[PDB]
C-alpha cells in the first residue's frame, strides 16, 4: 500500500536494504526527514547514503568521469608506477555519463598467492583523501573500499559514489573484462568460450575436459589473452555492447 510505498522509498538509500528497511518501518521509520531525525539507527553505510541521497540520484556526465579518470590515475603513479588503475564500467564502454566510478586496481606485488596485503589498497584511499578527492567511507575493506568522491571546486559538484577494488595481479585481466561488461557481452562471451572448450568467471580462464566440470587457469597478460585463447578478433571495449 501507500506504506509499502515506504519501504520502497527507504531502499532508495544506499545501505538501506529490505530487511534493513523493513524493521525502521516497525520502528515508525517512513519518510526521509523521518531519517534525519534518527540517525543513531542508521549505520555509517545508511548514514552515508543519507547524506548524500540527493547526489546520488545524479548521473555522473563523462566531462566530469574524465577528470575523475586523471585525478585517480596520476595519484596512483606517484606513489608507485607499477601500479595498475583501470577505470572500468560503462564509461570505459565510451559511455556518455556514469552512476559512479569504478576503479580497479592491481600490483605485481600482489597476487593469489599472497592473499593479504590491505596496505596496498589503503594506502591510494589515503592518497586520495589527502588530495581531498575522496571524501567520505562507506566502507573500506583489505581489497575494497567503497565511498564518496568530489571534483575540486575551484569556487560545486555533486558527490560521486566510487569504489576501487584491489585484484590480484594474475587475475586482474579477467577482471577489467568482466567489471567492463556489459553484460550481454560477457554473457554471449563466456557462451561463446564455452563452445572453444574454456569457462571464464571474473577471475580466470580455464580449459574444459571430459564430463565437463575441468579447469586450470592460463596466463593472463591482458584482455587481448583473452580474445586469443578463444580465438576471437579482439573487441575493443566500445564494440561491447553485446
Ligand atoms: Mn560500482
Amino acid at each position: 500500500d501507500d506504506t509499502s510505498s515506504s519501504i520502497n522509498f527507504l531502499t532508495r538509500v544506499t545501505g538501506i536494504g529490505p530487511s534493513a528497511a523493513r524493521k525502521l518501518v516497525d520502528e515508525g521509520i517512513k519518510t526521509l526527514e523521518d531519517l534525519r531525525k534518527n540517525e543513531d539507527k542508521l549505520n555509517h553505510h545508511q548514514r552515508i547514503g543519507l547524506k548524500y541521497f540527493e547526489d546520488f540520484e545524479k548521473r555522473i556526465p563523462r566531462e566530469e568521469m574524465l577528470q575523475m579518470q586523471d585525478i585517480v590515475l596520476n595519484e596512483v603513479k606517484k606513489l608507485d608506477p607499477e601500479y595498475i588503475a583501470t577505470v572500468c564500467g560503462s564509461f570505459r564502454r565510451g559511455a556518455e555519463s556514469s552512476g559512479d566510478m569504478d576503479v580497479l586496481l592491481t600490483h605485481p606485488n600482489f597476487t593469489s598467492e599472497s592473499s593479504k596485503q590491505p596496505k596496498l589498497l589503503h594506502r591510494v584511499v589515503e592518497q586520495l583523501q589527502k588530495v581531498r578527492f575522496i571524501t567520505d567511507t562507506l566502507s573500506k575493506g583489505e581489497t575494497k573500499f567503497m565511498g564518496v568522491c568530489q571534483l575540486p571546486s575551484e569556487n560545486e559538484y555533486p558527490h560521486r559514489r566510487i569504489d576501487i577494488r584491489l585484484i590480484p595481479k594474475d587475475q586482474y585481466y579477467c577482471g577489467v573484462l568482466y567489471f567492463t561488461g556489459s553484460d550481454i557481452f560477457n554473457k554471449n562471451m563466456r557462451a561463446h568460450a564455452l563452445e572453444k572448450g574454456f569457462t571464464i568467471n571474473e577471475y580466470t580462464i580455464r580449459p574444459l575436459g571430459v564430463t565437463g566440470v575441468a579447469g586450470e587457469p592460463l596466463p593472463v597478460d591482458s584482455e587481448q589473452d583473452i580474445f586469443d585463447y578463444i580465438q576471437w578478433r579482439y573487441r575493443e571495449p566500445k564494440d561491447r555492447s553485446e
